[PDB]
């Protein structure tokens, strides 16, 4: 039995690897052995894990560009089959389930901040011929990268008033992201300690 | 009554949406129904929330480019009418009110650091023909993005002494921003726990 | 007496302001009134604060490009005269004095990491004609910005092995900077609580 | 004896310095005195420290480009001989040994996130002629810098769907890196307190 679990993990990892390398600038035969093994255990077994196992097989049987792209993307959920053997991924899923309200609050704060600062910078830079934001929707990406401190890149065209708005945006984003993270971190620490 | 609150939230969200999309590269009719509903509840109702409700209607009645731009910008405070229904935004406002001194201290530390490091980098790079900072005021944005770890972008023209100053600036900014944030975070956690 | 303290703070702020604006692409007369007031209180008064007061007057009396640049730079210590009236700056100075060993440890860890990763990336990218680091000393700035998460900017010329080294550098820098900061933060919180 | 330890630290630092400066765009004679002193103490002494001492001498005696590059790189472990005299480096090594599982969990979470978001952005941007990611492997560096908040640089070619994926990537990376760091930080604080 322990040898089979090693075999199953090896097959899952091989499927993940071949899934990545088939996109590089045979594969189907190896994938076929993976899909037979995937469905072979499914019938013997026959929860979220079972649903993921179903999704891991649907794109194979099915095979309008949007539909094909969607099914090709949904094929990536092979990597989530590792949750059966891995423990950290199970812990991460449990914490994500148990911290839904804080995630919603974080998204709401980010949304309020992004619309506020996008309007502010758009109006502050609307009085110049060369505008770095065509519209309020065009500035959501800039605001979300600045508030996350990932960094937009170049702020050269931005004028003096725009620079003041951007400095305020940086400080406010630092604060508003430092706000709702510790609760999620504490939940993860709780679950990890309980598991270990 | 519960249906009306759903209607009110729907109207607020519709106003926010149409406010963003009217800036994209009819709308007035929908906005008119919003402004009638906004003033209709105001008279029936007749605090910070009431003041915000007044500001949400002033730009409509009023309608020198600076004055027009200012009123168009102050029109964005429709989004703060969500504080009546939302709870997280109320919590954020309460924490911002209750942590004024720490915000002032953070701004003071940032101001001292920005002027100090701006003078340092300006003087260190004043001995070269190609200067990356024309004046001490010209370096406030660079210092504030470096100390926030958002990132300025390109430091190539910066010379060896300028690079040493910038490394010191990065380390010092990391420290001086990690200093005053935990108190604000703890205040927010306190208010959020009390509300829930 | 309270009016004089307001006057003294006003004079210090005016000196700081005029010091910044004289560098923009009269001033001496206003500065002369500042320097007379600075020396007038010094004689009446006659610690670190007293030493700073001495340094605030030395460049005036003194007035080989390096010496002139050094004295012009050391003139900026007018801003530290605010420590007499401000309390947060005193707290920051006390914490900096009381956390010397941790600052030294942080600098040592940064030094070990920067030399290690600079050698690693230099050797990994030495097998290509187009090298993004001429020498091990040339990579200290890249390593210090990557480990601080400020960001170097463009990593395009960096090859596959260089990219692996850079990913390791990012992760290791995140860890090694998250390591020694909480002690300094706790010291600052202690001093701020004691003062308030 | 205390003078010899000063001499030994001076020799180690001199070796580290000359090792860096020999790469700049005599040295062997000084290095020879270092290698004689390194082997002289080794015989008198004759653990991880002893192994490091052996590695510090192997490249000298040995002296196919890959082998030469590998030995030249492995010569850099002179800097780890400072662990005998320094205490912070010993503490860092002890914490790294005592926090292996959390490092593995962090690498696993980063791996899952990087493959997931690389597939997501690659599929979202596969419907345009100008693609910012040739393949799923080509996006690991972008995902790892975005999730670490170091910053990739320019996101201009990235389209609307790609921008939504990138915003999700930034938020998720912030969370998933804030998750497993506090345990390592607490371990380091424990070891540092015990040592002091
Ligand atoms: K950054
Ligand atoms: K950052």
């Amino acid at each position: 039995a322990r040898v089979v679990a090693i075999i199953s993990v090896f097959v899952i990892l091989l499927s993940i690897v071949i899934f990545c390398l088939e996109t590089l600038p045979p594969f189907f035969l190896i994938e076929t052995l993976c899909i037979i093994w995937f469905t072979f255990e499914l019938t013997v077994r026959f929860d979220v894990m079972n649903v993921i196992d179903i999704i891991a097989i649907i794109p194979y049987f099915i095979t309008s560009l949007a539909i094909l792209r969607v099914i090709r993307l949904v094929r990536v959920f092979r990597i989530f089959k590792l949750s059966r053997h891995s423990k950290g991924l199970q812990i991460l899923g449990r914490t994500l389930k148990a911290s839904m309200r804080e995630l919603g609050l974080l998204i709401f704060f980010l949304f309020i901040g992004v619309v506020l600062f996008s309007s502010a910078v758009y109006f502050a830079e609307a009085g110049s011929e060369n505008s770095f934001f065509k519209s309020i929707p065009d500035a959501f990406f800039w605001a979300v990268v600045t508030m996350t401190t990932v960094g937009y890149g170049d702020m050269t065209p931005v004028g003096v008033w725009g620079k003041i708005v951007g400095s305020l945006c940086a400080i406010a984003g630092v604060l508003t992201i430092a706000l709702p993270v510790p609760v999620i971190v504490s939940n993860f620490n709780y679950f990890y300690h309980r598991e270990t």
